[PDB]
RNA sequence: CUAGUACCGCGAGUUAUCUUGUGGUAAUUAAAAACUACCAGGAGAUAACUUUAUGAAGAAAAGGACAAAAGCCUUGCUUCC
């Protein structure tokens, strides 16, 4: 039951969503479409840039029930860019799906968030046996 | 019990742990292997430096309960460097054990931390009778 | 038991012990008291340096050995420094055994003295669960 | 009873005592030994400077005590210098004995502490009748 | 049952092992991967430098092992370099296997180790009849 | 008192972090009086680099004599620093 956003800046190359209850949080997606001559063939390349921004209150040190004592907000941001030829969209979606698993198995379930990299983490590619 | 730290940076020359609860707490172990020349014999020397760091906020003058403002924190650092030939590790451990007791006599049980030195403390060497 | 040392050089800040039978073995403790001031608080910082020195003969020809080979000697040293304010000394002692515990589980039980590092070793915090 | 101090800095001339509970409380003694000649005979004069320092917090309460209003300390210093040849040390102790009573009359029992001189106060000499 | 080693230092392109009992013994594996351009047949090349180092004491005089006399150890080194395209690795393994056969002919079975070269020994090709 | 005895010092620079806090930049103030935002900056603690004490090591490419070279030298790079 997440709060849905509404578009704010609608443009042929950029749309920004923001939450009515919390105007601070945003999610903006921008596309840059380009035509590429990779070799003896002309191809249409697209680079979609998706960024989600959230301003959250700081840790709120313990034993501080007082309401109007207010801390500043840090910067929780996530940026993603997807670059690939349009005709290879079907196989590109496989890349996006497996990219999520690699990040999740390394950061979500792993400890990459705290700042530690696990060389023995098991990550796999899109290609299957 | 105690919350176990988890490594944040790992390297064959140094490893740094940190408390996931608070990142200020730190315990870093570093090594410096060295090949040391003695009389017609070559011996492998290892010098391991171990540092434990804690940020403790103020002494918090008692009487009144703490108002919710952060106290500037001081550094409580314990640094330990152990140097010796690798092959004499068996006897160096005994030297480490008696070293712990000697410091405990001066500091854990004495008033060394307050800045006082007792020239009558009982100090026992690694060699036994 | 172990042979006690007697004080050698009683200085304003440094006292050095030494075994009467073996003058090579020493245990010197030096104190440095500093006047440090933090936010609206006056602190007495104490940095205690403790050095344990032992000169150990070489591994001694393996296989066997007589009682007249007398190999050269090599330096075994252990230095620890304890830095912090005396105002919160009682809690400063808390990480001392924790620092003792962390090094023991990493160097005594482990093989860090040889030159190895164990990124998966159990390192526990001073604070309690 | 009274909490004893421990020596801090030891020197051939000066030794400083400080209280473990209150590091600021201080009793320092410094001696300057010198040879002087008056009746074509050398005399070994000893000058002993004794200083006692305490930091009494000024009378903070004004009806209101409160948990943690902390207002600064004041200087309470007592310095005594004892001079005279060690040859007449036996009678010089009696001089110290008399000096104590004379000061006690003016200050300990009288109102010299308030800042008043009593001309008719009873003052007696070391020499007895 | 040969003694197993564990890695000493890790690097992006270098791993070394050493025996805990004897730190002198080492085994270094270093890789160098580089992009090789060919006649419009792109290839990936690797260069593996494998070094085995042993410090062995010089041979004691014949007919006497009793006397625990230590000769200064000498350096024994075996270094191997493998270069080739990763695509042709499968047949390159046969190259390595054949290389062993030729060396064993001169070195192990033969006496090329003593400094004597035999232009008669059978040297077989990698490919089969 | 002064051959000695004995006594004294332990530190460089740059950068960042924390604490203290000298001035300046403007505000309320007739005001750089004093609180505030920034900088410079005296001081104490910590971290990184050149280099100090005193620095030391790790070859793998190049040139130097030479066959374009390696082995004899240094430099690229790194380590506590």
């Amino acid at each position: 039951a997440n709060k849905p956003m509404q578009p704010i800046t609608s443009t042929a190359n950029k749309i920004v969503w923001s939450d009515p209850t919390r105007l601070s949080t945003t999610f903006s997606a921008s596309l840059l479409r380009q035509r590429v001559k990779v070799g003896i063939a002309e191809l249409n390349n697209v680079s979609g840039q998706y960024v989600s921004v959230y301003k959250r209150p700081a840790p709120k040190p313990e034993g501080c029930a007082d309401a109007c004592v207010i801390m500043p907000n840090e910067n929780q941001s996530i940026r993603t860019v997807i670059s690939g030829s349009a005709e290879n969209l079907a196989t590109l979606k496989a890349e996006w799906e497996t990219h999520k698993r690699n990040v999740d198995t390394l950061f979500a379930s792993g400890n990459a968030g705290l700042g530690f990299l696990d060389p023995t983490a098991a990550i796999v590619s899109s290609d299957t046996t």
